[PDB]
């Protein structure tokens, strides 16, 4: 039922229903001489709509924004990025022109400015420390530690039980480490266990890339870490 990467055209744009008011949103993209899936969320909150991450790109942002007013049909006003990989960030400024306010956290915006990625506009406060949780509107956002990035945030929707990892939590399918270059590979496994610790009623866990599935993800990204640890 949830859409795989082999069933989605690059510069289509897929939206899967989760629960009453959230969905998640997957795209695909070329990188590195393959194709890649990649997942972002969308919570509903009154008549508007919450947006976690971009679909990876201005084209593919574009396509985003349509298929919401095509299947949903509620204005985008808030949206937040997870860290400052041009999966999470490309795509801003398509964003900011269509008027949607875009948030990330300081760290998330100066690690874009260095890397050349596009920057979103407002600064999450109250994030900076491990074990940090503020509420955003509709989720909670929490900053677990250092993982697949320094910056990494995760997303939890209390009302569905959703748990939105990023790119942190690996897909069931990745059975080895992905891109590790801006990662801390020595505390993944401690923030994963923060994640863990934090929302431990979580139903239904999302990846940053691939298939969602429960909080087994979390043992499981926990394996392929230390074994890329060992390596
Ligand atoms: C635009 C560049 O973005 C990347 O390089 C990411 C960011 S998470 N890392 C890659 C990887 O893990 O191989 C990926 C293809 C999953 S997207
Ligand atoms: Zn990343
Ligand atoms: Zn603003
Ligand atoms: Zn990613």
């Amino acid at each position: 039922e949830y859409p795989t990467v082999s069933e989605i055209p690059v510069g289509e744009v897929r939206l899967y229903q989760i629960a009453d008011g959230v969905w998640s949103h997957i795209a695909t993209q070329s990188f590195d001489g393959a194709v890649y899936p990649s997942n972002g969320l969308i919570v509903r909150d009154g008549d508007e709509l919450l947006l976690i991450d971009t679909a990876w790109g201005a084209k593919n942002t574009a396509a985003l924004l349509a298929e919401i007013e095509k299947q949903i049909g509620l204005p985008v006003t808030r949206a937040v990025s997870t860290h400052f990989h041009d999966d999470r960030v490309g795509g801003v400024d398509v964003l900011r022109a269509a008027g949607v306010a875009t948030y990330a956290s300081p760290s998330t915006r100066r690690l874009a400015e260095v890397e050349g990625n596009e920057i979103p506009t407002h600064s999450l406060e109250g994030l900076s420390s491990s074990g940090d949780a503020v509420r955003f509107g509709p989720v909670e956002l929490f900053y677990p530690g250092a993982a697949h990035s320094t910056d990494n945030l995760v997303v939890y929707v209390p009302s569905a039980s959703v748990l939105y990892g990023g790119c942190a939590i690996y897909e069931l399918s990745r059975t080895s480490a992905g891109n590790v270059a801006d990662a801390d590979l020595a505390e993944w496994p401690t923030s994963i266990e923060r994640i863990q610790q934090h929302y431990p009623e979580a139903q239904f866990v999302i990846p940053g890339h691939g298939l969602p599935g429960g909080l087994d993800l979390l043992k499981h990204t926990t394996n392929v870490v230390k074994a890329h640890t060992n390596r």
